[PDB]
């Protein structure tokens, strides 16, 4: 309402965003903002006509010649002098408003220009490690603003200024310096802590870790600005006692995208692990495991064999005193038939689910889903199915370690795994070549797919020569695999069969990159490499001391390997099959909620967790300000990146590889598929924008099962996450494709188009030019 506002006196649509900060900082205890007033939105009150006008947004800026000359009554321009040189008469306040046009109201704030002996910035959360318990201060003499001027860096955990980076701050309006004054702390230790202690308190009133700008003037740090820190990764709400340690699911699952609440909910309801969510992603609490030596030796070493960065990061946590409490003081192998029966039992379970869920709606559906989740867990964690999965893994490790010990050949199980039978994910990638084989002879169909952006393009094929054949080949493929997609573990993400257009570029690539039967030739060649390797290994073993026994046991392990390693990819397939069936049903409930005028769009269910959504259907009431909050949350979560290790203090820890004799400027990673190749690096985040061709090396954030069709043309693979037995890596071996995973910032360090050499045996990358 009024024309002028002081700062204890202060309404975002009245004095704006930072007009407030000062207002809700004057009231805080022990502090005091620089004093002064604020010119209000109700001072802003022809201009409207030009406004309605909305190259052409080039000269319309004539609007800003207007405020400068427009003048605005001295009344409020002397009403303001009714309540010290400045910064932010009236030359300026007005030219400022103008700012909304080049780009509607703006409020101008004017404060005190004290001559600060020292001035700086303060984070109550360490900018580097994001540890909530570590406070950082950047201080420089006089006014220095941010991050440019030579400034001391102070790291104060609590009363202990641990690390001091006293920069040689040489250039402290006057502009020159005194030499001895130059290398002395900006703030005294008493002042540092006082400000630290100051800083560690303001966060309480505001709530969250704050970014506080301060200035020291004749012995007092009083606050000029207090922005909230919005960049930190959220801590999993686990109030359970004390300090805890979390493992990133995204890294092991080869899928680092943020997930929506509904999708998150379903993964949590499936897992037997003590799992939690944070930043739209999933984390496993392994704290209890680390509370005892025999359990934490097991945990650390078991995870280290997946990816060493976990182990190294865990050791960092363990070596961190004052955090983790101190320590007080052969598997069965199923027969041959099991794999075939495990698949059929899974397939039949899916069939029954389809015939059962189809008759469910409303709360009946949600009651049914909860019941079917038990069946998912039975199929997913069948003791026999686990024995099948571990059978392939155990055989790999046995081979890799015994062959290298006997012959010096490293990771031999890679070559022996090549073209392993009954791998649902491998088949999917190769069978897309067959689809392209059907389309290739038809010119009219190709001219269509090469150009169309119609989501319903499959409904327009019937008019084309070869369209019926093309549509048929596409339908069969989608019946087998249209249930996968990038981020498939998120139930809410769009499946291939919901958007077949996302497969077209891959198909077009296959049509031009290969001839009439690449699938057969690739698979058969793999079968040949694998058998030739087997013969060679067994031959070279029989010339060792009592080698015919070594060869005999190696032959057994090889047979187990090729019989079971392919099944490893199938449990997720069966799980993903239920997830999609769940999705279609939930979508039908969402549409029903829209018809009832309860939801605005049926996809808004994605931002509700299962139990929350279940209550909405039951009660008929939603809180949209929660949904809208979730939508804002998910948006910020996409801008985040999950750390490999997250602590209860919010500290993000990524492991470090131990470089021994590996090339100087080489980029270290985890070797998961043997071989050395040179090729053009292709940095790609979206598979449908991958213009892959012969000689290319795929560099991406992650390769979950859906990425497999992009493997058929590339000569190497580089990812930022993943592990030894995770998705992607297991497919690289069977495709005979050299691969290095767990490469930190690979999509940033490696420039698209660069020639690189990767070593899938030693695990490194070399930039060639
Ligand atoms: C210490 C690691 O902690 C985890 C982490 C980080 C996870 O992400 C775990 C995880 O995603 C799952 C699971 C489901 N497995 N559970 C837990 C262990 N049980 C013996 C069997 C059922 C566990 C995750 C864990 C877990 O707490 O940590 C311990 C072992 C896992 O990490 C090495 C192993 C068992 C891993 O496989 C390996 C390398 O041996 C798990 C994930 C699993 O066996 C792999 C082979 C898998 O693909 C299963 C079939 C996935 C089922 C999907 C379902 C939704 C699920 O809950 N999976
Ligand atoms: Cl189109």
């Amino acid at each position: 309402k009024p024309y002028v506002l002081k700062f204890q006196e202060i309404s975002e649509a009245l004095v704006g965003g930072k007009g407030m900060n000062l207002g809700a900082c004057s009231n805080i205890e022990g502090v005091h903002v620089p004093a002064g007033f604020c010119l209000t939105t109700e001072a802003y009150k022809e201009f409207t006509q030009l406004l309605q006008r909305l190259a052409i947004r080039e000269i319309s800026e004539t609007i800003r010649t207007l405020i400068q000359h427009t003048q605005i009554p001295s009344e409020i321009a002397s009403y303001m002098d009714a309540t010290m040189p400045f910064a932010v008469l009236l030359q300026h306040i007005s030219m400022c408003w103008a700012s909304l046009f080049t780009e509607v109201q703006l409020a101008v704030v004017i404060q005190q220009m004290i001559s600060p002996e020292a001035s700086g910035i303060l984070f109550t959360a360490d900018p580097i490690t994001s540890n909530r318990k570590s406070l950082s201060i950047d201080a420089s003499f006089g006014l220095g603003e941010s991050g440019l001027v030579s400034a001391d860096s102070y790291t104060v955990r609590e009363n202990t200024i641990t690390n001091k980076i006293i920069a040689t701050k040489k250039l402290a309006e006057t502009r020159i310096l005194e030499k001895s004054q130059q290398t002395k702390q900006t703030l005294t230790d008493q002042q540092i802590i006082q400000l630290a202690k100051l800083g560690r308190k303001i966060e309480a009133y505001f709530g969250k870790p704050q970014d506080i700008e301060w200035c020291l003037a004749e012995g007092a740090f009083y606050i000029v600005q207090s922005r909230p820190i919005t960049t930190l990764y959220p801590i999993p709400e686990v109030n359970e006692p004390g300090n805890r340690v979390y493992i990133s699911v995204a890294h092991q699952q080869m899928m680092t995208d943020a997930m929506k609440p509904l999708g998150l909910s379903f993964y949590l309801m499936t897992t037997p692990a003590t799992m939690y969510t944070a930043g739209g992603r999933l984390f496993v609490d392994i704290t209890q495991s680390l509370s005892a030596k025999v359990s934490r030796d097991m945990m650390v070493n078991s995870l280290g064999q997946s990816d060493p960065l976990i182990k190294d990061a865990l050791l960092t946590v363990i070596n961190k005193k004052g955090f983790l409490p101190p320590l007080p003081t052969v598997r069965s192998i199923p027969d041959s038939s099991s794999v075939f029966e495990l698949v059929r039992n899974s397939e039949n379970s899916i069939k029954h689910l389809k015939q059962s869920i189809e008759t469910k709606s409303g709360s009946d559906l949600f009651d049914f889903i909860v019941e079917d989740l038990e069946e998912l867990k039975r199929v997913l964690f069948n003791p026999t199915s686990i024995d099948a999965i571990m059978a392939g893994m155990d055989a790999s490790a046995w081979l890799n370690e015994h062959i290298y010990q006997w012959l010096g050949e490293k990771n031999v199980a890679d070559k022996l795994s090549e073209s392993a039978p009954n791998n649902i994910t491998s088949q999917m990638g190769l069978e897309l070549l067959d689809v392209a084989d059907v389309i290739r002879p038809y010119p009219a169909v190709r001219a269509y797919l090469e150009q169309t952006k119609n989501p319903d393009f499959m409904n327009e094929l019937a008019t084309l020569e070869g369209g019926a054949e093309t549509k048929k080949a596409l339908e069969d493929y989608l019946q087998k695999y249209g249930m996968r997609c990038a981020g498939e573990i998120d139930l809410t993400k769009t499946r291939w069969i919901e958007n077949p257009l996302t497969l077209i570029p891959l198909i077009l690539s296959n049509i031009k990159n290969f001839d009439s039967s690449a699938s057969m030739h690739k698979f058969a060649q793999g079968e040949k490499e694998a058998f030739h390797k087997e013969q060679e290994i067994l031959r070279r073993l029989q010339e060792l001391p009592d080698g015919e026994q070594k060869a005999m046991e190696t032959k057994e392990k090889i047979d187990i390997l090729r019989h079971f390693i392919g099944y490893r990819e199938y449990p997720k397939y069966g799980m993903i099959n239920r997830y999609f069936i769940y999705k279609l049903a939930l979508l039908r409930a969402g549409e029903q909620l829209v018809k009832d005028g309860i939801l605005q769009e049926h996809e808004d269910i994605y931002f509700l967790y299962f139990e929350e959504l279940r209550e909405v259907v039951r009660t008929g009431q939603v809180d949209y300000e929660l949904i809208n909050a979730r939508k804002r949350d998910f948006a910020t979560f996409e801008k985040l990146t999950p750390p490999r290790i997250l602590t209860s203090d919010g500290e993000m820890i990524n492991g470090e590889y131990k470089r021994e004799n590996l090339p100087k400027d080489a980029i270290l990673g985890l070797p998961v598929s043997s071989g050395t190749v040179e090729g053009r690096a292709r940095v790609i985040l979206e598979m449908e924008k991958a213009d892959l061709e012969d000689g290319d090396i795929l560099v991406t954030a992650y390769t979950d099962p859906s990425w497999t069709p992009a493997f058929v043309s590339i000569k190497g693979l580089v990812t930022e996450v993943g592990g030894l037995m995770t998705h992607g890596a297991v497919i690289a071996r069977e495709y005979g494709l050299p691969a290095v995973v767990g490469v930190e910032n690979a999509t940033t360090i490696i420039k698209d188009g660069q020639q690189i050499r990767i070593n899938g045996t030693e695990g490194y990358i070399e930039i060639l030019d």
